[PDB]
């Protein structure tokens, strides 16, 4: 079990189950009130990286969708996104699909879909458009 | 009584009336949200097979409808086997004459939208993909 | 004060007013469930006619409208005596001249549909199928 | 199951373990005073008789204790009679063989202060006086 | 329609669920009502005297017979000298219901009074302008 | 501060702002179930004109409408005197002098609908004839 | 951090995201209504000025909408002074180059219906008319 | 009605009855703690004059004791300057004959268990030291 | 992690420290009322066995003291096999070199008031003889 | 403010007053059963020294104790080395010139009977035995 991981979200990980959807949320995220109808743990001092990491040791991606992870697309007219290679190479780790996992959304469509979410983690990722879906596979 | 049968669902079954459903939710399924307005009863350690002999038991199904248990139909595609569908028609026979003839389906988003009606969601440790049964309460006469 | 009414269903028939509605439900009566936004009352060792007889000592209907009382209606197909209905009606003509007059009637998924509007659910152990009654309260 | 037993009670009586007590309180005990830290079920409109006898349907008497049913003793100069002592007794011989000398008692207000420490306090609508018995729970 | 109007519905569930031997506070306008019935039942009379509360009181509550006075005041501070009239309307009031009157009703120091208040199943906050008009009243059986 | 106000109103009167509205419900008005979703004060043992007289030392009707109190309309049959109706437009009067003018109406089944939007449901004890009455709280200049 | 800020105001800030809002509630506004369904923080001893000061050295204003702060138009015929626009302008031009033309406005009504989706409302003892700020949180 | 005093703090203080106490809590006292069994009303922005100002315009202090006012004694060894004694004395001499002969003291830790028992603890901003004070609620005649 | 496991009983494994008890109890065990100040957990449908199995595979049973199990004494006189407490030895022994040695004993009201002190309480369906089992928690190096 | 305080632990910081006291926990700390009466905040992936040195930033130490830090001591006969000891008192000495003059000690079973007492346990994922730490509560001047 990953270290960082709280005791609080280590259940709520393994309560999720198939089609379930949480939200990595970058430190700009409105984490509280998107959250506002689900789960919200505070990871304050860590980034979306080692959250994604710790998260994918235990939650496998849904393979009966294309793109069960999701970003935030930039609002037209908006910063460069390396972070996002980061999130690619580390899905690589776990699923052969890597970076063709990942989808995206407008970023009002992204807000809908995310006061969807079983569970939100309120990062404190400083890189902007690093907030991420994920979407619980099977597990076999 | 089923030895297996918490305090906490027996409550639940008691107060079940004519045509309330509960869901027997297996180890894959998203028990826990799609049960957020409902009682969510935690049988992890417990297959789908074992939990349905138990309820059977204590619990009639209903008459009124042609199809009181319902299966989640497999999503176009997935080809996986289902024998845990035929261990549930042979255990609803024991207690209904109807048998595999009492059970339906639902496409599998359809099939959850029945369960968040649902007064519980047992959520068991079924291994077995599509072992989900929705069970509907009949009348004790 | 008839001695079979808990002290919370005093308060309840107490604080409801003019057009509240309450709801014996019978013994397979979906109770806890219909009643979810309801006060839920438990009477499991009584009768439809009793706890009938118990409420109308001190809960008027409701003159406003011309059938205060309901019923649920048999479903198409099922053919099981009701005598239970008469009983009901003996009981309301103790206490409001229009007796059998005051009674009306819901299908069956129409009245679990009005009862799910009702202050207060009491649920019962009346063996007896469709004995069901939703009362509304006039003024005192 | 016997009828007059709502589905909180029978959650009640199957979470009770070896050595758990519960009530069942006449009409003029003060059922929710005494029980402000134990489970209240109203049962307003039964009698003692009648919920002793669905009780020890379902309720084993610890063994491993003398008198596992406690009286409540008359108040010093009060001479009312207590014949449902004699009813008490005959339903406890029904199904547990030392009969009349599983019950023993307690004065008036160590009565209530055993009371104060049971599971679960059923507040009956006995009319008769000094009809509260505690009940000790046994091995299955 | 026996039921006093006065009483509203959470008073009646309280009057009801009480049982031999429990007791309730009657308030007056000075009493600590909220912080007294901290572990208790608090149920807000703001607009009603202490008479009227107990004259209501009395019709749907049995005074108790196993003790010889049921009822209870506060009584004055040394060297307080306030006229204290409601405690005759009280006797007057309990006259009606039982025999005993006056001689129904013990006193308590103040602060032994505090004491056994704050082991009332309820205490209802009166707006009784009156000092020491504070009641505490003990249920007996119905037969 | 009028001495049969509780506590918990005049916190309730102090917390309404421009727009907001309470009911004076009378003795047979469904207070509990209207007030649901608000904030309901039992004042059993009072009446209509006593409430609203008390309420008005500390409550400005809103000036920002026409008729900032609201009665409900009288069954269409129904002939019968409704003297209260002159009480509460008097007290009214001492402090808006609109009076009678300040006070509209509601059919019935309308006046349980804007009942149902009110901040506060106080549920008195008057049995006088057609006795509920809707406040809109104004602004302190 | 200002002194005048409590602890739970402090929280309220630093958990808001980008998108989220507050309200500066003037002393006539329905605070408690409107923000049935927010965080109400009570301020009554503070004027929207001192307050809005304190804010906006916590709290960016929004960059990717023109006008991230808003008050309530006067209803036609209200011609009451309102100066304190001016003093909110001024207090806004300290942060943020935009000054004014970052303050758009609701007519009365629409300004209570965008007040209902704040994330908190802090309930002023401002005794100005039209007094009413919301403050869309921006970046860091 | 002081405008400084939020609606909970007005429903606080009229529930409050005789003997009953309340604290006026320095911007350095624990109140959140020590109140943790009373009601907390937070009053960050505002100092201790202020709010002892405010407070005793609707307060009267109790008679039936000497020293209703009580202050926290300088820990020993503590040499610090009190100017806000005077002030509250001030303040207090404007409702009660008594002035200054009102306000006792209590040793720091004494202070803190009286402070536990008190009905409600107002959280200032005051940055005096030793700017605490206990009130003890009179009888209104 | 093995599958018996609820969510609920995961996080608890995981937030207990080091010295925190639970409690594994047998079928007759007042698990509720003992467990009042604790988090009980329903296992309703298993044996002490196999929960113990479970627990240890993720759970450190504390070297700071001699008997990190304790089990209850048998009531004077009762000679009956106990057969579980070779079970539970065995199991002890695949984790912690003390096996059986790692067993100590409480007289049976002794159990219970310890028992009231567990962070947890298991509740099983375990109907061996003298099964209920006090685990306490060591550390991770 | 250092990044890794979330919104809840700052509101707690700024609430304490003079002479609270909250425990930095280390990974084996029993964290939620002590603080049942607390404010428990997890930071499971932050060690001792980080958390130490971010709530210094914002936490004044007690000036009217010596020794406003406590650490555990070790168990006797357990040897185990504790470099983090030199670290903390690094830390504090950056902001207090009593550095390791302020960190006292108590016994193990001693330091969790004070902790309980702890307004607020933050439960860090500190890997090194005996890194425990209360802090108490100073002024602000
Ligand atoms: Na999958
Ligand atoms: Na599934
Ligand atoms: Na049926
Ligand atoms: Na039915
Ligand atoms: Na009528
Ligand atoms: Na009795
Ligand atoms: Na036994
Ligand atoms: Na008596
Ligand atoms: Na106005
Ligand atoms: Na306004
Ligand atoms: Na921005
Ligand atoms: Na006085
Ligand atoms: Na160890
Ligand atoms: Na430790
Ligand atoms: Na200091």
């Amino acid at each position: 079990i990953p270290k960082i991981i709280p005791p609080e979200l280590l259940k709520v990980l393994c309560e999720m189950g198939h089609g379930d959807q949480l939200v990595i949320a970058d430190g700009n995220f409105p984490a509280e009130s998107i959250g506002k109808n689900a789960i919200v743990v505070r990871m304050d001092g860590h980034g979306g990286g080692e959250i994604l990491k710790a998260i994918l040791t235990v939650f496998p991606l849904d393979t009966y969708v294309d793109k069960p992870a999701t970003l935030m697309e930039k609002v037209p007219g908006d910063v460069a996104t390396p972070i996002w290679d980061v999130y690619a190479g580390l899905i690589k780790e776990h699923d052969e699909r890597g970076a063709d996992a990942i989808g995206s959304l407008e970023r009002f469509a992204f807000y809908e879909q995310a006061k969807n979410a079983y569970c939100v983690i309120a990062s404190g990722e400083s890189a902007q458009y690093a907030n991420l879906i994920l979407q619980k596979g099977v597990v076999f």
